């Protein structure tokens, strides 16, 4: 399995024409699963998913979608609150695909997409997986911005090789994960002006008159379908005390938190991680 | 397999001699792992574990024994701190049975027993699966005594039918499950004199001048192997928030949560946590 | 002051006329704050907040308000979500008296109908002190239903003095606040049949369509004014971890906990609770 | 009241002379009460202090003692765990001014060293006030070292104006307390080279062997007085979470908790932080 191999575009209308990139696998396979990365300066589908995509791929028809504003899907400067935008997109995706219900793992900004899908598109969802994901969780003790929201600010006001070290080394329990050439990867894609206009876009999203659909923390009591919560206890950007209003409220929630783990479930412990999700999605 | 195919007895000198009742299964298997039950009137390894023990005895050299006070061990009046006079019997077994250092899987009470364990003889214990543990478990928000832990007081003072169905009516999250059979078996134990004694015996125990040997969550930060905390959300006796001290101080710690499941997690989950335990403790 | 010295009554209307009852005391001081009582069968003003009336109404103009329901207020056989109905009902009463702005102090119920208020009519609520508060509280931790909550349903469907002691013993933590006379005053008024009817009344409309209108934790970041959260760390109807989410997300929150102290802190910190509610709401 | 008026000196024996440095004020008031500054660079008793000296003095007479390392007491280059060496210094004083049971307030390092105080020497602590304390305070959610440690020990590598200033930042919530003078201030005081071996002193001692000291929330159990914490919800040093076992295990606990209060709530909250401490030490 390859980048290249996996590769796929579709067009869906989303106010008007909007390109999505996304990584097919396992075409044999009858359960489909949708992947949805986390949201940091250059993450795309492949590089979040790349200790996962095969080992699920052996099992699920895995469908890996580069958010808008992300990898090779487009990039537009203007967009209403993220989490909603990628929905729809998403949506138009299934449609075009003809799916039905479908489970869904998201990581961050991906797991807040998967959320605001299963709660705008009820019937679409399967089972979730979300792993540090951001629109549910609201920290009850940490004060916020969290030292991981900090730094990915200050790399959107100064975008340095810098300042993304030092987002990505708050991700992470391990630092050594950290290795000059992932640096050099994020940072090349993170720095072209369509990704920064795609970053700046992100953040205005989430400070507008519908915060309220960023607040999905007031609405996950709604969800009626199995929720597998996955945490790190060291996130630094969205941590621990923001899975409880979530793990209360979900009538079928599930949480597993990893020690010595960060905000990179689906890296730093790769393995338990796959052996959740491959289980918790029915083995396939 | 069955109560009588796996049943054994040892002596051991715990202040003087000592019969331990204890089933054993899967002697094939290189990789074993003891399993400490609940503590509640008329709990015992093979009933405690009756969904658990087949599976696990297919990876493992399963060793389930009866903690002195329950089922076919030796029920003295007069006995130190509980869970520490447990862990010297346990002790006491496995210098007997040659074992080195060897996981420990614990609910509830047995819990307690085995971070006991852990603590006084460290090179001993290996990985750990605790259930709803007592003794590691601080409820930060929950007022003391639990209306479980009521229940239990309430059944040690009047020991009848009535109080025992409404005990064990808060042990799970559906009540379906506390069949008029699995009372009549619980009562007919637990109602004996013999085990009247010991559950008296096992109540003065905790409210003594070594109360600080109960106050394991002091202590588990010392603990360096893995350990897997496994709760229910709905445990009404040994509460979720019971859970973070032990999440944060164990090093390695992992927890486990499951919605819809109260105190006893390897019965209402079963599936589920015979999965965990089995990957948690190396798959065998 | 009395009783008869300080009863009051108005005629408001929702869904046609209703009868409120009141206690009136500190006529001519220049600050009016509301008192709203909790909701524990044969719960009112006077019996709730007796001893604190007198000492409030040194500083303050105390309108102490039955709320439907309850006292001598109208007892409906029917209403929609009570903390909607007893808002509409208040805002009949501040609408008739000519108040502006005015503070409210809430127990349990009462806190939830303050809250209600505030956000329905945002110019109409100044400073909030809610004691242990129903509706914005959501028991991240604990299960649901509390003991506390429980017994309450308990009473209501066999009300006996044997089952409203049981209630009131789990309101304290010093549980000889809970007299002989106390029952025998608190039996009478919950028992008379139109009280069971405003019970029964009170049961449908929790359990019903129009619950989300009370669960007020999706609410409360619209508060504009400080609250004061004060809570008794060992209350079992509303325990200390439902304050969490209206602690982090109203703005101008404060909370106070005090140890050795149950749900009827207006009771047991009598005078510590005087305190801070003078000092919070300016000194009068 | 100045620092030269207040300012006292006194020697005591810690393994050898030891000075300590002092302010003093409301002489021949009935009550004494202990203050205890808290623990970043240039901290010292006036400075932490100063205002809250003024108004504490109309009703007790107030010792702000400079704990050892800090402000005009001696800055050995080497000391045991810190806080039962800070402790020990002030047995010292207690013993020279013949004290007998004082009240203590504390802030950050100072509030372990009055709960060290109160646990070794248990007849000579009376009522605590501790704000946002270290030592009993265990951050269950906050990844360790949180946010104000990290930006402490980076100025403590790094000594400069600028670290000294993104410390500060993290202190409060409203950043504009952080004036150009404030840092030169502080800055003067914490690079003089005595005050540099303090810190690296400080270093080596909280990281060494006798770290078991520094973990008070393990002992905390034992206060038999009342205790008041007061949280400033947003503190970054000293997050809210680590108040939680305290505020459990602590029979005669209170908590309070300021909404827009950073870890300086003596200074952001200095008026409702006089008043609580008043009316908490019996209003002198």
């Amino acid at each position: 399995l390859t980048f290249e191999s996996t590769s796929r575009f579709a067009e869906v209308d989303v106010d008007g024409p909007l390109k999505l990139h996304y990584h097919e696998a396992g075409v044999g396979n009858d359960q489909t699963v949708v992947l949805l990365h986390g949201g940091g300066p250059g993450a795309a589908s492949w590089t979040n998913f790349s200790r996962n995509i095969a080992v699920l791929a052996r099992h699920f028809h895995v469908l890996a979608v580069d958010q808008p504003g992300y990898g090779h899907s487009d990039k537009r400067a203007e967009h209403g609150q993220f989490n909603r935008y990628a929905a729809m997109a998403l949506k138009g995706l299934f449609d075009q695909l003809g799916l039905g219900r479908v489970p869904l793992v998201g990581n961050s900004l991906g797991g807040g997409t998967a959320v605001r899908f299963a709660l705008d598109y009820p019937a679409r969802a399967g089972r979730l997986v979300l792993m540090g994901p951001g629109g549910l969780s609201i920290n009850l003790f940490a004060p916020d911005p969290t030292e991981g929201v900090k730094r990915l600010s200050k790399f959107s006001v100064a975008p340095t090789r810098e300042n993304l070290e030092a987002f990505l080394r708050v991700m992470v329990y391990d630092k050594n994960l950290i290795t000059p050439e992932l640096v050099d990867q994020r940072f090349a894609l993170a720095s072209t002006p369509e990704s920064l206009t795609a970053t700046r876009a992100m953040g205005k999203s989430f400070a507008g008159a519908d915060f309220e659909a960023g607040m999905m923390w007031r609405e996950v009591y709604r969800l009626r379908q199995p929720v597998l919560l996955i945490w790190g206890r060291e996130d630094r950007v969205n941590p621990l005390d923001g899975a409880l209003v979530a793990l209360k409220t979900i009538p079928r929630a599930q949480l597993h938190v990893f020690g010595q783990c960060g905000h990179w479930v689906q890296v730093e412990k790769f393995d338990e991680f796959n052996k959740l999700t491959i289980e918790f999605l029915g083995g396939g």
